[PDB]
């Protein structure tokens, strides 16, 4: 991989789930280093309007917000994660 993970500092390879901090620092992170669920990653990364912000740093989601929003979506309590911005 070209980029190192914002959290653990090890390389991000193409076969690992990874998310870019587009809110600001523009660093790539392994999904598993952030604590983001597989569910949130799937929903966040497909949603063109949403961006992710790392713990140090168009609708912005932190990990915990993305996690909480996806749980609500999947329980049928919200229409998309954008509702949680
Ligand atoms: C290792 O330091 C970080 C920096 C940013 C960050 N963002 C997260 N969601 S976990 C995390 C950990
Ligand atoms: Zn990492
Ligand atoms: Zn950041």
């Amino acid at each position: 991989g070209v980029y190192p993970c914002g959290a653990c500092r090890s390389e991000v390879n193409d076969d690992q789930d990874a998310i870019l901090c587009e809110a600001s620092c523009q660093k790539w992170f392994h999904r598993e280093c952030t604590g983001m669920t597989e569910s949130a990653y799937g929903l966040l990364t497909t949603e063109a309007s949403a961006v992710w912000a790392c713990d140090l740093c168009v609708y912005v989601f932190t990990t915990h917000l993305a996690n909480t929003a996806a749980e609500a979506v999947l329980q049928g309590r919200a229409d998309s994660i954008l509702a949680y911005h």
